[PDB]
């Protein structure tokens, strides 16, 4: 009888909240990075599962782990965390194991605009 603890019924105590995205997470993971910028919303990058420890550009994983610093001007999260370290629990989850398989193989994105601009 695998009881658990987490799904079960709202207000756990008091102050633990439900979630709150645009409060303890829009908010709070972009005021982590700063109002600096390199190539898209710091909030964006923090949705992936990225975090902020103080210092501007100083960003780690969450929960899969690796550091990441000094970023590329025009990059996205998704891919480049999955191709450094493919193992992201929300990451995985959101586009299964195919998805993230798919980016650690051939390029992927960037297609489909009429004639390449
Ligand atoms: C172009 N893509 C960018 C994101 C990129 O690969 N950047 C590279 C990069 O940040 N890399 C390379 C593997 C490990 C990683 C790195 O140096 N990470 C550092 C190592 C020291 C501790 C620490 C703590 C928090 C955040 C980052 C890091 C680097 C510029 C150092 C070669
Ligand atoms: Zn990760």
């Amino acid at each position: 009888m695998s009881d658990a603890v987490s799904s079960d019924r709202n207000f756990p105590n008091s102050t633990n909240l439900p979630r709150n995205p645009s409060m303890a997470d829009y908010e709070a993971r972009i005021f982590t990075f700063g109002t600096w910028i390199y190539s898209v919303n710091k909030e964006q990058l923090a949705r992936a599962g990225f975090y902020a420890l103080g210092e501007g550009d100083k960003v780690k994983c969450f929960h899969c782990g690796g550091g990441l610093t000094d970023w590329k001007p025009s990059e996205d999260p998704w891919e480049q965390h999955a191709k450094w370290y493919p193992g992201c629990k929300y990451l995985l989850e959101q586009k299964g194991q195919e998805y993230i398989n798919n980016i650690h193989l051939t390029h992927s994105l960037e297609e489909c605009l009429v004639r390449t601009t």
